[PDB]
């Protein structure tokens, strides 16, 4: 290797050797001459013109330390439902990011029974039982007799009997820690400096949280992390699971028989995906412990909150806690219905019928569906255990401390402006009437109502979408064949005395989250003029939070979230772009909608990020 | 209690006794020089000190953007076709560019089953429209196997030969980024920069972080996984299986390996399904892709002056694939049922199909998707619209007029590629391409048969740069099953106590297995050595974990290579590059296990280089 | 405008700036009167601004270098020379060539013992026990054997070889011990405890699947199976699809169509942590984790020379990363249950059966005498190093001017523990700490008696293994008998099987840290904190994207900086409390019957002089 300072217009442009050459010599000649005894030049000296890429050079900061602290309520025993407030204690010079502990009870759901059994399918030879409901269809024209019987079974298969005891399981809503604060407050003198709900949270939660962060994430507002389980060696180099008599076929002609397997060629096994935290049922949900960090600006550290600025008198954290019946939710236990339906085809007298002879052909179809327990909710008694402001404290020297505040003037700050407007119309246009200083940028979506409806059986996983979720069931389905000779004297193949019999029984059933989305263009319009042209909401969702924002913006897995940007780095802290209101005052979203009407009525939600001062 | 002066240590880091004495010294300045003020200004600290604690932010020359969509010059636009668009007239500077592009949905059309496999056994032949049968005797053995192959459709129902069916379609993998063959950035006649799928598909692997994954996927058509939960599998103090072998001891009381007991939790499983534009559908929907153009002036900070590149003789020009590279058929609800039966009799004729007392019997069932004859994908697919779309960058008047006068150049980078077919097991390649500074290079030696149209896997394996091997995966469900025919006789150690088994195919995966087409590589330019013969893996998994940070994704491409001469691959600072006198005799060596004249492969060489731009 | 813009951009003071500096120019003759783009910079920043400034030509080439220390094997030193190239030295990784091996021929093992106490019998291939029930009739039937994939039974005693596996990241542990060396003292220096560190707080997903394949991990392939959802039809046979009771509601339970066209992925691995027959030659790359792998803390060669300055690995016995693993033997544990009616019911004479239920499992099994092969070599052991090149007047000037360099050092104390709470003096911190990596690891994880070792040895919690089965249910209906009606007869004989398809192990983390409390000098650090803020919200908070929120549930991070990975000093704590350190913590599991050990690896702050 030789390095090669100066071949070109090239290197000439991008490393000016010749240039800082000369900058040297003229450097080392002044310096001489002015009486300087060392004229070797300043690191400086070369600085005002060319960039070091070796340097390790570095500045002293200002003597810092910080130290967090716990805070209880003022508000006495903390409860379900209820606002809690803390007050902000004087402790260090500044403070900074704060979280919030939260304790939830263990809980289990309340005693119950198992249900009355499904109503008769057949129309002949009806049975019900405590333990079983038999009905069947005749069809002596085919001789085929199809008996049909429903029961109640647990995990194991063990009948259970109707009215006896049954247990539910209980469950929480995904993301719980984010539903969990209805409204988060920060207020200095009765009014509030910012505030939040848990729609700007989950707005959080979809385009702020990268994967280097998630796993934490997660853990800090109580959902699950899945775990990888390996499985045994599914492929082994050389051999197969299959039997022999079907294995490396070839047909009349020499040709490899098509489905014929072969050996494996790599020797391998699998990786499957387990979850059993709090969002998996379970006969008691063991104490649950979430670490809630409050998004507010101020959690960069640069933008520590000085304590002598805000009295102590009134300055508080304030949040809203969400009811209990819209965080823990019922599921179905260790009972699950049996539905069997079998098929037996006679040929004799009364074919068709009970009474028809001569089996020929068996067939058996059963599924099992996951019941819920009549009578088993939710413990309505469990404990909020405990509830604790952490506040990280900022410690400086008394020098540094009396400069900064005589010199500083204000801070920028960042705040939530949120509008929530019902809508029934396919297309419509919202004005914004809550959106009034200069936005960044606003995160768009329009949730159906049926995602936070009591009635929706899948609230607790709907509530955070942007979408209307349906549940498409996936099958794990186990075929099994058999054939048995039932005359030791007569030749089997071709004959009556050589029964069939077949199975198809559930082995597990996975439930596909499906998306419909609910906006299909957004047109941003203030005072009759295109801020954003009528776009496919594809074009917010993906392209806008794909293009910009580096690693503070992510790319929303929600196929309803929508990004409506305003400046060139949403997540920087430098200003970058925005939208005064000012003239804003006619600010309008328009829609459409392919899903929203008078039967589907949805959520508009808006929440901007704004820019304003804070006077130190 | 914050300490400051602790030590050597905390005087290098801090340098509080320093800052003491500046501030001290400051404030007798101001006060001996007649200020009303002599507390320092935090610029006067930031000299020396860095203040973590600081709001501070500079105004930025008014800006704001906007998007503006326009259509090509070039009427309707087709598949196999050159679209170019006018880059119109709005804002001083023109930024990021994205592409719209809607395919009509499609589907195949009408077909028939085809014919029946061949016989596999040379005993007993038949031939059906529905079924083909055969079989093999064994006098010796007593065992009486049976062959026998039909078609199916999902729910088992028997198809006939000859009668209707239909393919399903599928997209090739990204296919937005197969989609466009060449982009052009084209000024004054002359192509200023362009690129292709390859180097398309070099930024897929290399520039596209899991933050960005998701909406990267959505913008060019790539289908995304979707998770799905399952039923309980574990139930804590339960099993699912029969009590008979669960919680077993031995005569010794040791627990009995191989005895499931109780679960200690209680978990669901996590399965992913995907149902996108690269699964088969009877009909694929309406895909719409956003294309982002990847072009240098992305870069907000190298946004292009509106009158550096005077307009009406500025186009983007973007040739488009042919239809049969982008979508293609897949066997649909057709599927060849492969059953094996063995029998067998220990009596008069056993081993044949007059064997008389039948003992056991097996059968082996599997499925194989199949397409349908005559059953193509619809040429006429129309390209519904395609439009793009312009980020416009407005700025003041008087700070536009400046910096026009005063930037003078802008540096820019440019695609440079090179594609030699090789067939040789290792080579010196001369790379002709290159003329300017390179800052890095994408390298692969991908196989020609990736992209054959006889490689039923090409719509997977043209973004590959390895050689990818189909091995299957089965999961067979096994069954077993004894009956007594004789109600007069034991059935232990009776010939009327039966036997009955069956494997059937319950689902089947294809793992792509990846075989390396480059062992080592080496790069010479000049004569001199900038790389030694090192093993592949060191430009494919070191230099891309080592530079770039966020800027460099590793690659899952096992065949993807980085050769990097910068220091910060992804900044537009300058940071390193291989300069001109080398570049013109650049040499790029492989050694390659596979490549050879059986295996012919493309070596792929996209080198990003260094240019400049003038203004006006 | 108005007041929030003017704050925002300063649009009007800018252009009265503009005004007043052409008119200055004007005034003191300048040809040219507009602005310079830095004269607008001295207020405003330029948004679109296509500057750079040159750099002073630098380039860089790596380099190969054989060890001093003769041919390389298992549990030895391993001493690199650092030769004269470039003026700085960067960037450091090992390529690391482990042969291919496989394990030694063995047997099958003997069969287990009875487990009923009736009609016992042994032989060469099967062990078969019975449990009889005269009261209800049942006959139940025990019978284990060994069987390979494809069913074939195995003979006890006959040929059957065990599979290798290699250990969870093999690269991290295989270096137990790297050091810098600089004139006979080690000037950094760190263990396997300090890799794993950086592999659970400091690998982000976009360089996750290179680090692994670097440090021999294998990585998951995705693969996708067949459709098993097709729009408007169902695998399921009629008889049971769309069923409707009698008063016209849907049947809970009858399936119907499917709505949309899906297949499943799954992932599967087949790398050096998969059992094989054979474990093909390993090549790792394995970076050392030192301060100067950035570029801009490049060590300068004329202020260490050459001579003075090695690279030192301390390699781990094979028996710690190579390990065997269940082959192509399985034992077959059956249970066979003969419900029977007639005369001796619940006996194997009994007649008249009605009910056969079969129950089948499979465990993978080890073969007796098949061992790893312990003269696996390592076939190649090379020190690639990153060389940067200068031009000589910077050099000199930047020699003679840059004074001294911060560096960081790693400072790790590991703790052995029968206290289920301590107060753990941290006796190893000579220098300001910037922030410590803190977990309690049982001893089991690196136990040789530990058969899950291979994956144990890097967690920081206690591991259990749970069961998750993959089960094939089956049933059979069968007529005995033509001229009897099947419905409610004895002569309508029941069949039902469970056969285990597949079985995954679910590692279950036990966490063994509690609470974390920090003392120094009589201050208070952090007050008692449950794990939790140190492992979740910590890396979650700080750090940017050179902080990874921990996967393991027992990785702690201490925090003394506001910017944890950044060259740029941010906070630290003082020598004087750290020379009166302690780490108390408060456990669930560490006892007398599970030891532990307190693994606490600090980074200190350290300067080094020039020239």
């Amino acid at each position: 290797f030789k390095l090669i300072a100066n071949d070109g217009k090239a290197d000439r442009m991008i490393m000016a050797n010749d240039l800082l050459n000369d900058r040297i010599k003229s450097i080392m000649c002044l310096r001489a001459k002015q009486g300087f005894s060392d004229p070797t030049p300043t690191l400086v000296d070369i600085e005002r013109t060319h960039i070091l890429l070796i340097n390790s050079h570095y500045k002293p900061f200002a003597a810092m330390g910080y130290e967090y602290q716990k805070t209880r309520p003022n508000t006495g025993n903390p409860t379900y439902n209820s606002t809690i407030q803390f007050s902000i204690p004087q402790f260090g010079d500044f403070f900074s990011d704060m979280v919030v502990h939260v304790q939830l009870a263990a809980t289990s759901a309340s005693a119950g029974t198992v249900p009355a059994l499904p109503a008769f399918i057949g129309a002949d030879d009806q049975v019900l039982t405590s333990t079983s409901v038999v009905s069947a269809t005749e069809n002596t024209t085919s001789g085929v007799y199809t008996l049909y019987t429903q029961s109640y079974v647990n995990q194991q298969g063990t009948t259970q009997t109707v009215a006896a005891a049954a247990t539910n399981f209980v469950r929480y809503c995904e993301y719980p820690g984010l539903r969990l604060f209805k409204r988060v407050k920060f207020e200095v003198n009765g009014n509030p400096l910012d505030e939040y709900t848990a729609l700007a949270a989950i707005m959080y939660n979809k385009f702020h949280v990268p994967d280097f962060k998630l796993t934490g994430w997660k853990r800090l507002i109580g959902q699950e992390v899945p775990v990888e389980a390996a499985s045994n060696l599914v492929n082994i180099a050389s051999t197969t699971p299959w039997g022999s008599p079907i294995v490396a076929l070839s047909d009349v002609n020499g040709t490899a028989v098509t489905g014929s397997p072969v050996n494996a060629a790599i020797t391998a096994r699998k990786l499957t995906q387990v979850v059993f935290g709090a969002q998996t049922p379970k006969a008691t949900q063991e104490q649950l412990n979430m670490f809630v960090p409050l998004l507010f600006w101020f959690r960069d550290p640069r933008l520590a909150i000085a304590s002598v600025s805000i009295p102590y008198g009134q300055r508080f954290i304030t949040v809203d806690i969400e009811q209990q019946s819209n965080i823990l939710f019922t599921a179905p236990g260790n009972l699950f219905l049996q539905t069997t339906v079998e098929t037996l085809l006679t040929t004799g007298a009364g074919k068709g019928t009970a009474t028809g002879v001569l089996l020929t052909q068996y067939n058996r179809y059963t599924t099992y569906t996951p019941t819920l327990a009549s009578g088993s909710s939710i413990d309505g008694t469990q404990a909020v255990q405990n509830i604790e402001l952490y506040i990280n404290n900022i410690f400086v020297t008394p020098e540094i401390h009396d400069i900064y505040i005589k010199r500083i003037g204000f801070t920028l700050i960042r705040v939530y402006r949120e509008q929530v407007q019902r809508e029934v119309n396919a297309a419509d246009q919202v004005l914004q009437s809550q959106l009034k200083w200069p936005v960044e940028f606003i995160y768009l979506g329009l949730r159906p109502a049926n995602n936070i409806a009591a009635g929706n059986t899948y609230q607790w996983r709907d509530w955070h979408h942007l979408t209307s979720v349906t549940n498409e069931p996936v099958y794990d389905v186990s075929q099994s064949y058999a054939r048995v000779s039932i005359d030791d004297t007569v030749a089997p193949v071709g004959s009556t005395t050589f029964k069939q019999s077949a199975s198809q029984v559930m082995q597990n059933q996975y439930i596909v989250p499906v998306e419909t989305e609910t906006l299909d263009t957004v047109r941003v319009k203030a005072h009759g003029i295109e801020l954003y042209a009528q776009y496919r909401a594809q074009f917010y969702r993906d392209y806008i939070p794909w293009n910009y924002g580096s690693f503070n913006l992510v790319t929303p897995q929600d196929k309803g979230a929508l990004f409506l940007n305003f400046c060139l780095y949403p997540g920087t802290y430098q200003p970058s772009g925005h939208v005064n209101i000012s003239r804003a005052r006619e600010f309008y979203i328009e829609y459409t909608s392919s899903f929203c009407d008078s039967s589907n009525p949805c959520d508009l939600i808006s929440i901007a990020k704004c820019i304003n001062f804070l006077l130190i």
